[PDB]
């Protein structure tokens, strides 16, 4: 049980370990704050992260501990993994505090490492650690360039943290869709693999409205019948009045890119998300022939969501993030 200092970081009182040095305030939203650290006890550069208040209510704590189960249960080489968890609490009576530890990398997709060829392996990557996240029954909902580090030798690793997360959002959620499934997240991957390719952002909407706009203006306004499939009523009556926007060939958008790239990218960003690639589907494409392999592209255990159906009070889910942070064990 080591010894724990503190120091005023990022509007709040980090309390944590004495291996844990150089801490330096990376970024902070409402449900945490994040450090990059140095942990001389391995020598590695690592990220601390404090949730912010995770207690605070009956979603909170719940979601505190989804993210703890969540991220013990990941062992794969492109989804980012644990390497601590601590509380400065002494027990359960004063835990009030949850801190996280990963790998610190030297830098994500839109600072970069490294052709068509890096296309092919970083795009390979990314769906190989989404077959297996998707594999647990998680959505992701979130992929964009700065959720996917990379260290030196172009190794890629999925996170969950401008950029705007909007230029990469599905449609659907952005027409407001309840019933999503995996594909919200193959959708992105097509955005983010585009803007490997042109050097520039897909879809960078200014607005939620411009989003939409700049989306439907490649892909081709939709359908009465597949608008029922994909958007909210007040959603579906606003698309409905806009002038008619074909579909645009991908091969006069992205000019010179490899033809088996275009005709995956085809296949990625379809506003029909029953008609949408899968992550596995897509892994299989011919694009990929050169890192394809099924026998090193895993699923993962199975992971216990039985926890998401259960009514639990505040102190309940407490109780059970608690258990699960002094059972942890180090990699
Ligand atoms: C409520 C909920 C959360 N999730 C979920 C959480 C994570 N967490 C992290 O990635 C995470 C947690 C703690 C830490 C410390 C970090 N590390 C981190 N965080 C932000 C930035 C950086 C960073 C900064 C600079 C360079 N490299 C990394 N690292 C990640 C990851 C995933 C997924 F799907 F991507 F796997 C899902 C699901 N449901």
């Amino acid at each position: 049980r080591p010894t724990f200092y503190r120091q005023e970081l990022n509007k709040t009182i980090w309390e944590v370990p004495e291996r844990y040095q150089n801490l330096s305030p990376v970024g902070s939203g409402a449900y945490g704050s994040v450090c990059a650290a140095f942990d001389t006890k391995t020598g590695l550069r690592v990220a601390v992260k404090k949730l912010s208040r995770p207690f605070q209510s009956i979603i909170h704590a719940k979601r505190t501990y989804r993210e703890l189960r969540l991220l013990k249960h990941m062992k794969h080489e492109n989804v980012i993994g644990l390497l601590d968890v601590f509380t400065p609490a002494r027990s359960l009576e004063e835990f009030n505090d949850v801190y996280l530890v990963t790998h610190l990398m030297g830098a994500d997709l839109n600072n970069i490492c490294q052709t068509d060829d890096h296309v092919q392996f970083l795009i390979y990557q990314i769906l190989r650690g989404l077959k297996y996240i998707h594999s647990a029954d998680i959505i992701h909902r979130d992929l964009k360039p700065s959720n996917l580090a990379v260290n030196e030798d172009c190794e890629l690793k999925i996170l969950d943290f401008y950029v705007a997360t909007r230029w990469y959002r599905a449609p659907e959620i952005m027409l407001n869709w309840m019933h999503y499934n995996q594909t919200v997240d193959i959708w992105s991957v097509g955005c983010i693999m585009a803007e490997l390719l042109t050097g520039r952002t897909l879809f960078p909407g200014t607005d939620h409205i411009d989003q939409l706009k700049l989306i439907l203006r490649l892909v081709g306004t939709p359908g009465a019948e597949l608008l029922k499939k994909i958007s909210s009523e007040s959603a579906r009556n606003y698309i409905q009045s806009l002038t008619q926007m074909p579909k645009m060939n991908f091969a006069n958008v992205f000019i010179g890119a490899n033809p088996l790239a275009v005709d995956l990218l085809e296949k990625m960003l379809v506003l029909d998300s029953d008609k949408r690639i899968t992550a596995a589907q897509a892994l299989a494409h011919a694009y990929f022939a050169q890192y394809h392999d099924p026998d090193d592209e895993p699923v993962a255990d199975p992971y216990d969501q039985s926890f998401e159906s259960r009514d639990l009070l505040i102190d309940e889910w407490k109780s059970l993030t608690y258990d699960e942070v002094i059972s942890f064990v180090p990699p």
